């Protein structure tokens, strides 16, 4: 009974680092870490660095493939100041640390030998604005597939991978809880685009951004642990984000420990968890690499797709 | 507004033949042609031969990619008497000629310079037997996704692509209208496996054979034309297949032209068409190459995925 997958533990996996340089200081690592995330240089060393190696092995390999098609079409051939952008998806639950995995990966990859333009975009920017969600009645399904402008998102990534000189994404503000009027993120023919979001690995009756990925990561953990991380970060944000008077959730700053646990649980129960079960987890099987975290946020197992 | 696709017409496309040899005689082409199919050597020349070229460009390119991963894993490295099998999917409606496109392609590819072992398997063999369909109440959804043992099918293709020495598929008989007791098709580490079926490009909450494809074809035509081909082949089979007294549909041999048109229409309406609309067509957007046929079965346009 064979498998498209091979499973590792951290021991097996860290061996695959080989010679790979560590280009990141502890101060630099700190600026990439999100609230509640526990990544240290050791984890960067034994987990992210084999990963960065595998990826770099594959950027080269994946180029041969667009070369083959261009050759077939009798095409000019790729000027090497402009190869076909490598697209990396990063998926998983709210509160699972996608954010941190993606910023760390971006950092590691920009410190490779040409200094590649490595852009990072979250699908937050492609949420429908609140007014448009209100109209669709989805103000309580923010993060579900249908709360996104998937067409706009597909246009964006398609534009980039097809060699456009610039592409624009809108920009979301967690604080204001909405898309920002007039804000844009401009991506300019990067060598590597990392696209980070809940649902980026979804599939469906139309071509989607998952179909454009040259590599993808799914950041995994036990559902009970992720709820714990989510509730616990909710309590912590009473004195970071919710403390701001502009915070859309400023009213939560005052809640007691237990009032807050109640609130955070009800949101996990009504939104983030059903989304995780119904939409996100069903995409796990396609990910090139699943990074399984233990209750302490520590990546301890990995599942690679060999097929 | 760019696109993952590039569209051709037969003119544009036939130019991409370059030097490619034509290794097939008219007698040989005839034995690959299914009832009602109109393929001539010219179509093989201007349509199939560019296709065989593109594919062969990609077998090489796609090998670099499993090489990259094996290198990463610090693995032995592929002995060249046993590379990673290239998997080709062929999809589309009943009565659209998948059968013929796949047998022709198989033939063209086995006549390449090493003489590659090129196996061809239809998903017919992975239909649940009639007794098991009866029990599920699906005797009138033969061909719908749920009428297949998808697990068994995924095991089969996974086994092959992962380098197994042999793999077994069950075998379906159109005449007897069922899986054949005790029959097996044995596939032995081919260089190229072509997997042909209605739903082979489906996607879903688990890894599927579409996820293993290194290249895929969707054979397309206008829905009205495909119904015409289906009805018309139904009338023709009164004197070929239905004429056999063992034919499961022997009772149809007697029908008048118009009785037969009525019957064939009711089956198209109740089974094959809703399956085409609800399941098959929604997979078109993922195909590497769509081959669009005109009312005369002639492939006149093509849509390639460049991304
Ligand atoms: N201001 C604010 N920031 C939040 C809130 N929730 C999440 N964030 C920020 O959004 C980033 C993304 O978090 P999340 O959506 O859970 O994705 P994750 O990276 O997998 O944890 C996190 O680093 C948080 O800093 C919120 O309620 N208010
Ligand atoms: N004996 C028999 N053969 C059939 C029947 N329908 C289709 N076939 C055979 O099955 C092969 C597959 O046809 P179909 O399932 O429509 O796939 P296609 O290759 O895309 O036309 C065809 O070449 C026919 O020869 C049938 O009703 N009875
Ligand atoms: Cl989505
Ligand atoms: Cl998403
Ligand atoms: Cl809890
Ligand atoms: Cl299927
Ligand atoms: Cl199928
Ligand atoms: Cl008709």
């Amino acid at each position: 009974e064979p498998s498209p997958y091979v499973e590792f533990d951290r021991r097996q996996w860290r061996a695959l680092r080989m010679s790979t340089p560590l280009a990141l200081t502890e101060e630099e690592l700190v600026g990439l870490r999100g609230l509640g995330e526990q990544i240290d240089l050791l984890e960067v060393e034994e987990v992210y660095l084999p990963l960065a190696r595998l990826i770099h092995l594959q950027v080269a390999a994946r180029q041969r493939l667009f070369a083959a098609t261009a050759e077939f079409l009798g095409e000019p051939q790729q000027n090497p100041d402009r190869p076909v952008p490598f697209i990396i998806g990063v998926a998983g639950s709210v509160a699972v640390g996608k954010s941190t995995t993606a910023r760390v990966l971006q950092a590691l990859l920009a410190r490779w030998d040409h200094h590649p333009r490595v852009d990072l975009v979250t699908t937050d920017g492609f949420l429908y604005p609140n007014a448009e969600l209100q109209r669709r009645n989805l103000m309580h399904r923010k993060g579900f597939p249908e709360s996104y402008n998937r067409r706009a998102l597909m246009r964006f990534v398609t534009s980039v991978k097809s060699g456009s000189d610039y592409a624009c994404a809108p920009v979301y503000s967690h604080l204001h809880y909405d898309i920002i009027p007039g804000a844009e993120q401009v991506v300019r023919h990067p060598d590597i685009l990392i696209l980070e979001g809940l649902n980026v690995l979804q599939t469906g009756p139309t071509l989607m951004v998952s179909d454009l990925f040259d590599f993808s990561l799914y950041v995994d953990a036990r559902i009970e642990d992720i709820e714990q991380w989510y509730v616990s970060r909710f309590l912590a944000m009473r004195t970071t984000a919710f403390a701001d008077p502009e915070s859309h959730f400023h009213h939560y700053a005052a809640f007691s420990d237990s009032q807050a646990v109640v609130a955070a649980r009800e949101i996990w129960r009504t939104i983030n968890r059903p989304n995780l079960v119904e939409n996100i987890l069903p995409t796990r099987p396609r990910a090139t690499l699943v990074l399984r975290k233990d209750a302490d946020h520590s990546i301890n197992r990995l599942r690679l797709r060999k097929l």
